[PDB]
């Protein structure tokens, strides 16, 4: 009874109710959403400054934070550069999002 | 690495050093001290043990 305000389908399945697969063939998806469901989390790893290598921060133009870090090995005479980023894509309300597939 | 000097309760020197490896993705932290314990005249020292 406490689930009734949260209902999303008009009835429970019949006994041995058949399943129909929509993706009969492999196909590329066209994606649809209403805003606020599809999200990127952006985070920064704690690469320390002052300890060892040079560390500094930038962003992509889409707003994701990037760490650039440079370590110089003076014996082989080489800097190694690492660019790194931490993120999480999520769909918070998968009802606000749909797809169209052609070729079945 | 980053290096600091500190002093213990006994006045001994601590070195703290921190090294970040950006390929491994870790800091390693080392605390270290150098000392010698000396009993110059083992006749000037004694012990009592109870319970035999």
């Amino acid at each position: 009874v406490a689930s009734r305000p949260y209902a999303n389908v008009d009835a429970k399945p019949a006994e041995s109710a058949a399943i129909t697969i929509l993706n009969k063939n492999a196909a590329p998806a066209n994606l649809f959403w209403a805003d606020g469901s599809v999200e990127l989390m952006y985070g920064k790893l704690a690469f320390p400054t002052g300890q060892g290598p040079q560390v500094m921060t930038a962003t992509t133009e889409q707003g994701a934070t990037l760490i650039m870090s440079y370590a110089f090995d003076h014996i082989k005479g080489v800097t190694t550069a690492r660019f790194t980023t931490l993120y999480g894509c999520s769909v918070l309300v998968p009802e606000y999002t749909g797809i169209v597939i052609a070729g079945q």
